[PDB]
């Protein structure tokens, strides 16, 4: 308690010494208040939403461009059986990741360039890159880094802003990154070193990731979504995630043990209320870290919960309220002999899973998982999970996964989604001062990517051509998962790259020459997924596709531009 976040809470009473207020009618109960002091949207991108005419009257992509009781909760504490099999599931997992890895510091040199090449680091000198270039940032580090290693905190506090973001100022992401960086920079939760984990993967290989998993004997694929993962984890998940710190050494080891101990098990908030009163409150639980970090201990504690649900399904427990010592033999066999074939049979990507279990008992082993707090969104708590039968049909990193032949026999597993929400995300940009120029270049990024992943869908093939058509050729897509389509090069050229000569499940390397050898989805199944073929607006577009590339070639002016269109059929003369 208040002797590891007091400092922090006494340096922002003495800078707000003229409002400090302890108001009594403070809102919080889950979080502990101390005290209060005075303080006080997404844009249409124009490029796309021009070439994009027939879904200016559709709601649901209209509607996506408009516009809690969550975080004010408290998790109850596991039973000693519950705490048992997740530190010896932990303990286990921590050194299965660290067989092939070596914990290491992340340097200013490598946080100095990530500022520069643009990255959502959620922090709050004008912009992050000219601190990194001011000496006198580094020494308010230097004092935090020794405060750290003397285990105390100054200037380490989130700001709060199914979705809520704590910034914390660019220092305290610097000592986050230092410690905790090579998690996510070394690939810890990469398919190859985690089993189950996809980071790094990209969209064009869940898909046989997710057949790969299939081939597997066993039951149903299980896809159970969490209610508000981040605000589920609890003291015990910090301190089975904080095991990493004992796989470190000297300086390292105590950076990463003072980020653990002082930022994540004992927070301390800035929130707004607009009664505007900045309020000043502490937890000792629930996700409080950068979104990277975040990513990669929910992989963690993700893939820990999900092998424990195996163990339950399994039989090698009967009950969670306490474990015989024969029981705690029996599940460190299970994971010493079949942990590794266990992790395979999972895609876990942050609080997101995919599980195909040995069969379907999984379905109803139900007391381990919401007992660790991780209770299923939309489904009673005891009623038994819902299975699919087909792994074209399981939700992941929200997708769904076809599989398309192409006319000489070889197979692509493709990324899919409804055409409504992938529409209605390219025509909203983030943040305002955007330039025609700057606009044009984040329509194309949405243009490429579409053009790399999206091809077998009819509308995203033709619109994504007319982008790249109506943006001057040798403009460069910009953006505020690997991201190939984010390149100059001719998207052909990065087609046959992505989907031939580096996919390691197509045997035969034979270049693709032309975008007419590239197949979409069946018409039906086109239309299934939101595909608006069919339609007299649809038609009517298409055929007067120029009208629409020359409009907006006409708003950015006099440039040298590039035809698409006749790279698909219909369109060549
Ligand atoms: C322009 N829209 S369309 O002429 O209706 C159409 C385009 C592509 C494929 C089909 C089946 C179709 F009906
Ligand atoms: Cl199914
Ligand atoms: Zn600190
Ligand atoms: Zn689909």
């Amino acid at each position: 308690n208040l002797d590891i976040i007091g400092k922090r809470i006494e340096k922002i009473k003495q800078e707000h010494e003229t409002s400090w207020h302890y108001d009594q009618d403070h809102p919080y109960k889950t979080w502990a208040y101390h005290g209060s002091y005075e303080t006080k949207s997404s844009m249409v991108n124009g490029v796309v939403r021009l070439l994009t005419k027939p879904w200016d009257i559709i709601p649901m992509v209209t509607q996506m461009a408009m516009t809690k009781e969550k975080v004010d909760t408290r998790t109850q504490e596991p039973k000693e059986g519950t705490k048992k099999l997740m530190k010896i599931t932990a303990e286990w997992l921590w050194k299965e990741l660290g067989k092939k890895k070596t914990p290491r510091m992340c340097t200013r040199e490598e946080f100095t360039r990530k500022v520069r090449s643009n990255a959502a680091l959620g922090a709050i000198w004008k912009s992050a890159r000219e601190a990194v270039e001011d000496s006198g940032f580094w020494e308010l580090v230097d004092k935090e880094r020794n405060l750290h290693l003397e285990g105390k905190c100054e200037t380490c506090v989130y700001n709060m802003m199914s979705r809520a973001i704590w910034y914390m100022w660019l220092g305290a992401r610097f000592l986050e990154f230092e410690a905790l960086g090579f998690l996510n920079e070394d690939h810890w939760f990469s398919r190859e070193n985690s089993l189950s984990g996809v980071e790094g993967e990209g969209l064009h290989k869940l898909g046989y990731i997710l057949r790969d998993v299939s081939k597997k004997e066993g039951g149903a694929m299980y896809a159970d979504d969490t209610a508000g993962w981040d605000t589920r984890i609890t003291l015990e998940d910090l301190k089975n995630e904080e095991m990493v710190t004992n796989h470190m050494e000297g300086e390292h080891k105590k950076l990463a043990e003072a980020i653990f101990k002082l930022t994540y098990q004992n927070k301390v908030v800035r929130v707004q209320r607009p009664t505007t009163v900045m309020d000043i409150i502490s937890r000792r639980d629930q996700r409080g870290s950068g979104q990277v970090v975040t990513y990669g201990l929910n992989t963690f504690t993700n893939m820990e919960a999900q092998l424990i649900r195996q163990m339950e399904g399994e039989g090698v427990f009967k009950s969670i309220q306490h474990l015989t010592v024969t029981e705690e033999i029996a599940v460190k066999n299970w994971l010493v002999r079949v942990g590794r074939e266990r992790l395979s049979r999972m895609a876990i990507s942050g609080d997101d899973c995919v599980v195909k279990p040995l069969d379907d008992r999984f379905a109803s082993a139900l007391t381990a998982l919401n007992d660790m707090g991780k209770v299923r969104k939309d489904i009673q708590q005891w009623e038994p999970s819902r299975g699919w039968n087909d792994w074209t049909q399981v939700p992941f990193c929200s997708h769904h996964f076809h599989e398309l032949i192409m006319k000489d026999g070889r197979v692509l597993v493709v990324p899919c989604r409804n055409q409504d929400e992938l529409i209605g995300r390219a025509r909203i940009s983030q943040g305002a001062g955007w330039s025609l120029r700057e606009t044009a270049c984040l329509g194309k990024s949405y243009a490429q990517m579409w053009s790399l992943m999206y091809f077998h869908r009819r509308d995203l093939r033709l619109a994504a051509n007319a982008i790249c058509s109506a943006v001057p050729s040798h403009w460069v897509p910009t953006s505020r998962a690997t991201h190939e389509w984010m390149t100059t090069e001719d998207m052909l050229t990065v087609w046959n790259r992505v989907w031939i000569q580096e996919n390691p499940w197509m045997e035969d390397k034979t270049p693709v020459e032309s975008w007419e050898e590239i197949p979409y989805l069946g018409k039906r199944e086109d239309q299934w997924c939101g595909s608006l073929i069919g339609l007299t607006s649809r038609a009517t577009w298409a055929k007067n596709i120029q009208t629409a590339i020359n409009q907006v070639r006409s708003l950015i002016g006099n440039e040298e531009y590039t035809d698409y269109m006749p790279s698909m059929k219909r369109f060549r003369r």
